[PDB]
DNA sequence: GACCACGCACCC
DNA sequence: AAACGGGTGCGTGGTC
């Protein structure tokens, strides 16, 4: 390309260079752009942000926030890794993308600029006469983009100070626990160490080993063992609870309050638009997608996640979005009464389960039933489900058998969605959104029935991510009309920040937008909560 | 310091 | 652990 002198005219492609992946702490190194046959390099990054009018290229988002973070409204706009990843979402990297569609991932942003331009022309072609594909790309990925550029630059709130003392708590209840566990053992070991701890449990203590690890094949010590040895030794019982508590105190309490940013005050993480295979997000640097909630120390930790003083969360969640939208993909007329009935089957499992009438039914006891229902629909062996539920193998394949009697159209909807990925390679969303599945017509029958369940997954787990893609997509212009802000998206579930005078209408206005997105066969229900706290605003 | 593989625990 | 699916992060053990 024919070197330019900064600035480029408007249309063009950015390429840039940080320090570290991460844009709200990263170092912007370099800045260029191309097109028309041009290279214009910035000679100076930071003050040339401000020619630009939109970040259009390989990870536009991330300049974006880098952008935002500096002050200035530069939306994100066309990005080639989101035409590659809708193309095939096993396209989730530049150094892929860049391979597979015409270049090479660089650290020069001259030439991230040319490539980004270059892929573009080749991605776009690539496109032509995939009409789905480009409704997707204009209507929910390209515009998705610029939501999660405010949301990652927004950040979240966290009681810092709370997790520190959380913190000296919880060490004290882990020495405890350790010093126990080490007496029991007659000696002590590094507990963190699972090849010591095998050695400990099924050498030492004479424990039977109930399973074996994928890679290596050692004597697995993992929970699902040892809630199974529970009673054949005191010190199973301390394992899981050292477990727990190391792996809530190494992974949230003690990381985050360490990752607030100087210049917001709040904790910010990535939301990774090319990163799954189904097409949700994903989240990273750090993970806030996978915050505790499930125990009483999880929640302790959620409760820290907090809102500015003067505003309130909002917390809103889709009613069992994926039975629902199963209901809509099989059109299984019995499922969708269940809906239109307005039924909770998360809830009768659970009343099953442990024998107890739907009044009684706690979170705990309906997320075990929430389990077992994706558990049994998604394929899992009546062998696993009968030790699941500690009941006879006979009893879990009678339920297996009666969970899909009742809606017949389900299975027939499998062995449509396999029979279709067979013969075209990929199976689809409601929208289109695709995934290639070469195993399905694998020789080796483990290898085959694992590609199946993924196959036959994608399309319920996917057409759930675009309807929540999409809803964010119209929610987000209205709460900026309101003064309000999207901070986290968990798969089915937005969490925002409201002024505290215009919690109660962000709230309605953002339920009416979920449950409206893209109505389907079967209404799609929400559940909202208000609070000044995460685990007190999921009521 | 970095990378990785692995087992394991976090959530939807 | 197992014929549920989709993810990320930590510590260990090994390596460079
Ligand atoms: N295959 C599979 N999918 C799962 C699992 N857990 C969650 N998902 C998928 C399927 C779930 O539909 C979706 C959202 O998870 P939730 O919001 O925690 N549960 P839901 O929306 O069903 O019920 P409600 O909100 O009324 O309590 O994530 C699991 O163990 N397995
Ligand atoms: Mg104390
Ligand atoms: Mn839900
Ligand atoms: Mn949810």
């Amino acid at each position: 390309l024919e070197e330019a002198p900064w600035p480029p005219p408007e249309g063009a492609f950015v390429g840039f260079v940080l320090s570290r992946k991460e844009p709200m702490w990263a170092d912007l190194l370099a800045l260029a752009a191309a097109r028309g046959g041009r290279v214009h390099r910035a000679p100076e990054p930071y003050k040339a942000l401000r020619d630009l009018k939109e970040a259009r290229g390989l990870l536009a988002k991330d300049l974006s926030v880098l952008a935002l973070r500096e002050g200035l409204g530069l939306p994100p706009g066309d990005d080639p890794m989101l035409l590659a990843y809708l193309l095939d979402p096993s396209n989730t990297t530049p150094e892929g993308v860049a391979r597979r569609y015409g270049g090479e991932w660089t650290e020069e942003a001259g030439e991230r600029a040319a490539l980004s331009e270059r892929l573009f022309a080749n991605l776009w072609g690539r496109l032509e006469g995939e009409e789905r594909l480009l409704w997707l790309y204009r209507e929910v990925e390209r515009p998705l983009s610029a939501v999660l550029a405010h949301m990652e630059a927004t950040g979240v709130r966290l009681d810092v100070a709370y997790l520190r003392a959380l913190s000296l708590e919880v060490a004290e209840e882990i020495a405890r626990l350790e010093a126990e566990v080490f007496r029991l053992a007659g000696h002590p070991f590094n507990l963190n160490s699972r090849d010591q701890l095998e050695r400990v449990l099924f050498d030492e203590l004479g424990l039977p080993a109930i399973g074996k690890t994928e890679k290596t094949g050692k004597r697995s010590t993992s929970a699902a063992v040892l809630e199974a040895l529970r009673e054949a030794h005191p010190i199973v019982e301390k394992i899981l609870q050292y477990r727990e508590l190391t792996k809530l105190k190494s992974t949230y309490i003690d990381p985050l309050p360490d990752l607030i940013h100087p210049r917001t005050g709040r904790l910010h993480t990535r939301f990774n638009q090319t990163a799954t295979a189904t097409g949700r997000l994903s989240s990273s640097d750090p993970n806030l997608q996978n915050i505790p909630v499930r125990t009483p120390l999880g929640q302790r930790i959620r409760r820290a996640f907090i809102a500015e003083e003067g505003w309130l969360l909002v917390a809103l969640d889709y009613s069992q979005i994926e039975l629902r939208v199963l209901a809509h993909l099989s059109g299984d007329e019995n499922l969708i009464r269940v809906f239109q009935e307005g039924r909770d089957i998360h809830t009768e499992t659970a009343s099953w389960m442990f024998g107890v009438p739907r009044e009684a039914v706690d979170p705990l006891m309906r997320r075990a039933a929430k389990t077992i229902n994706f558990g049994v629909l998604y394929g899992m062996s009546a062998h696993r489900l009968s030790q699941e539920l500690a009941i006879p193998y006979e009893e879990a394949q009678a339920f297996i058998e009666r969970y899909f009697q009742s809606f017949p159209k389900v299975r027939a909807w499998i062995e449509k969605t396999l029979e279709e990925g067979r013969r075209r390679g990929y199976v689809e969303t409601l929208f289109g959104r695709r995934r290639y599945v070469p195993d399905l017509e694998a020789r080796v029958k483990s290898v085959r029935e694992a590609a199946e369940r993924m196959a036959f997954n994608m399309p319920v787990q996917g057409t759930a991510a675009d309807l929540m893609k999409l809803a964010m997509v119209k929610l987000f212009p209205r709460l900026e009309e309101m003064g309000a802000r999207m901070l986290l998206q968990v798969h089915d579930e937005l969490v925002l920040e409201a002024p505290k005078e215009r919690a109660e209408a962000v709230a309605r206005l953002a339920k009416e937008v979920m449950e409206g997105v893209y109505p389907l066969a079967v209404p799609l229900e929400v559940e909202v909560g208000i609070g000044e706290d995460w685990l007190s605003a999921k009521e």
